[PDB]
């Protein structure tokens, strides 16, 4: 409470910084956001139901609140422009993932003024067990971040990668927009590797009831798809029916108990990007066409595009097959109405032009990791010792992160740190070993700790990066920028 009176009375004096653009007025109270010592506040004042409602301690008539989960409710009665919504499938839109909750305000600056819809809430399940962070935490900091920045044009919230029915009532009973089916799991990737007779073998184990309703659906038929024809002979018929039924079936079984229930709008994107086989167009369309007859409402698709997609880098492989291949996919989600959807997109600047292009702008990207990467590349440049102990950490236990992503990282590239200076330190972040290194390893180094239980890198980062708020967000809009620019929007 001193402490309350303290920043209050500064706040009164001119020496607390305000967010210019938080000043927001809900009937009698107005509030805004402020930073003292380090931590950002909110500041009520004026008699009202909004000043009732907010917790915080009070000195003259005004109310000092932390940015708490139970104050962003608040701010969510009063202010509706802070409660995620639902954007349909006629538009740009770009997952801004924030493994850190420090990364919104940078991307709301990044794309206000741009014709581009932001998703700023978006985690993965396993991102959320990596960093010991819940849900509620990560819309907070997307209301809170638009409420920071004046930015009333609406905000997406994503649950990203969901495999478990637990986790998608979580997801919808949490407020959020957009749900993202992870369906690798149902895809029969031996089916996809396996001879063509052992095909025929494996289909003709099938219902008869099955294979009369993709026969006569599909066999020796063509179909015009824009200027692209896509025909199915049995050989192609049959592996695609035992690769992808299964996943097509969890995809319908899903959108009819979840989604079409949920009572509000809700895009839903279906994820078959983490296969081991590439989705091929043919079999794309084939996804498509027996969902869409299903009546399942399709926000976007993420198919497994031809080449390789890791964390931190750009495109690996053949990037005129990859434009060949994505015209047809993009014909594909033409025809059905949704959208294709890009993971691992950050990083991958080989290929925006051509996704804006193939997609009139009409697309969705995903990012998250690059956010964090750019984290630690202010802290390479402004707590070189911090970096070090890090980088050398990473290193360390570089192997128990390749267990959760797929990536062909030679540390063999990456200079020792005995060999770089300070000064040098933030070139790793420019290179691609030393990217997918720190990119991969960002839940071994938050939840790292020291024998006595305290945290080994945490803390200090967290400090580094509220002392550098100002360098972070403008390498937030610089390097998001690029993505967006590339990508065509505007
Ligand atoms: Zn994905």
């Amino acid at each position: 409470s001193m402490k309350a009176q303290s920043i209050i009375e500064r706040l009164a004096a001119g020496q607390v910084h305000v967010y210019p653009r938080s000043r927001h007025e809900s009937e009698g109270t107005r509030v805004q956001m402020i930073k003292a010592e380090g931590r950002k506040y909110l500041v009520a004042e004026g008699s009202g139901k909004l000043y009732d409602e907010l917790r915080g301690e009070e000195a003259d008539g005004v109310k000092l609140c932390e940015l708490s989960h139970e104050n962003r409710l608040v701010l969510n009665r009063h202010f509706p422009f802070t409660v995620p919504q639902a954007f349909g499938k006629q538009s740009a839109t770009i997952g801004l993932g924030d493994r850190l909750g420090i990364a919104g305000p940078g991307h709301v600056q990044t794309v206000r003024g741009r014709a581009i819809h932001p998703i700023l809430a978006q985690q993965s399940i396993r991102e959320l067990a990596l960093t010991g962070r819940d849900y509620k935490q990560v819309i907070d900091a997307a209301a809170y971040a638009v409420f920071q920045e004046g930015y009333t044009e609406g905000y997406g919230a994503d649950g990203d990668h969901l495999k478990k029915e637990e986790d998608i009532r979580m997801a919808l009973d949490l407020g959020f927009t957009m749900l993202t089916l992870d369906c690798s799991e149902q895809i029969d990737n031996e089916a996809a590797q396996a001879g063509e007779s052992e095909v025929k073998r494996k289909y003709e184990e099938l219902p008869e009831s099955v294979r009369s309703h993709y026969e006569a659906k599909y066999l020796d038929k063509t179909f015009q798809v824009g200027p692209h024809a896509i025909h199915f002979d049995a050989a192609t018929l049959m592996r695609d029916v035992l690769v992808y039924r299964e996943a097509i079936q969890f995809m319908i079984y899903i959108y009819e108990k979840y989604i079409q229930t949920a009572g509000r709008a809700v895009d839903f994107e279906i994820s078959i990007d983490e296969t081991l086989t590439p989705t091929a167009p043919g079999s794309h369309f084939l996804v498509a066409s027996e969902l869409i007859g299903k009546n399942v409402d399709i926000f976007s698709m993420a198919p497994r595009f031809i080449g390789e997609f890791q964390k931190g880098i750009d495109y690996i492989g053949d990037i005129a097959q990859f434009e060949r291949e994505l015209a047809v996919h993009a014909a594909i989600a033409d025809r059905f109405g949704y959208k294709l959807s890009i993971h691992s997109g950050s990083d991958k600047f080989s290929v925006f032009a051509l996704v804006g292009r193939y997609t009139n702008g009409r697309f969705h990207v995903k990012t998250a990791g690059t956010n964090w990467l750019e984290a630690v590349r202010i802290v390479a440049k402004t707590n070189p010792g911090l970096y070090r102990r890090m980088h050398q950490y990473a290193l360390e236990h570089f192997e128990e992160a390749t267990a959760y992503y797929h990536v062909t990282t030679n540390l063999n590239n990456i200079r020792p740190l005995a060999d770089v200076s300070d000064e040098e330190l933030p070139s790793y972040m420019n290179e691609n070993d030393a990217r997918q290194l720190l990119h991969i390893t960002y839940g071994l180094l938050l939840q790292a700790k020291k024998d006595d239980g305290s945290s080994l890198f945490r803390d200090e980062f967290f400090r580094t990066l509220s002392e550098r708020e100002e360098d972070y967000e403008a390498a937030l809009r610089s390097h998001i920028g690029k993505h967006l620019d590339l990508l065509g929007v505007k």
